[PDB]
């Protein structure tokens, strides 16, 4: 009923189909060796990006402190213009008076 | 020819057994494969917002700093005004003696 | 034994089902992870260009503080000389109108 040559027949078509198998494995484990090697690139150079914009984010920083430290320096010089004003027209208004005189 | 079937099944369950077990690892290896991408979208995402917000307080300086520009020019007009009033004031009293 | 045999060969079958069911979803997933990492290799270079853009811009705010700081401390200066002057003149004046 079951010969030997009928067990081989079966032996060699269950082979067959299991070299089709690791063949197809194979392929797969290539791309999954590539995808782990860009997958790293990218870590890499995300983890770069982030300390560049890092460096930039803690100069406008600064730039913000240099921003408001500045406004606070030209207020300053305003007030000192207007208070030289009041004082020099304190002097004009005097002259206007003697050389009328 | 009985040993030469018993020699064969044995490479192919032995064959068989390992395949399977290699299927496994990549499963594996995929969904650790699946983390990590996952894990760098998401990293992906945090910077580009950190870095909208950068960009969003660089506009503010510029606009800033055009602000600023024009009051600095406004107060160096002033002072140059407040001179020439100077000027007429000094030359006016060296001239009353 | 033939039917020990061949009932060996039917688990290597399951087996093999089970191998092959897992490559096809094995294959649809890579396809996937594939894409999300080309987009990732993507969005991740524009960003670099973006930021790229981001600090020139900020590299040029430096200079333009460092100007405007320059400015701020000529005409300060300014100021300075002509309170002196201003004094000159007031103190005259004031002395002129004694006696
Ligand atoms: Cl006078």
């Amino acid at each position: 009923p079951v010969s030997a040559l009928s067990i081989l027949s079966l032996l060699e078509r269950v082979s067959t189909i299991i070299d089709g198998v690791q063949a197809s494995q194979q392929r797969m484990e290539e791309r999954q060796q590539q995808l782990e090697g860009s997958v790293s690139a990218v870590q890499s150079e995300l983890l770069k990006l982030a300390r560049d914009h890092g460096a930039t984010a803690t100069t406008v920083d600064k730039l913000l402190q240099k921003a408001r430290r500045v406004s606070t320096h030209v207020k300053e010089v305003r007030s000192r213009v207007e208070k030289q004003n009041v004082r020099v027209k304190k002097v004009e208004t005097t002259q206007d008076e003697l050389l009328t005189r």
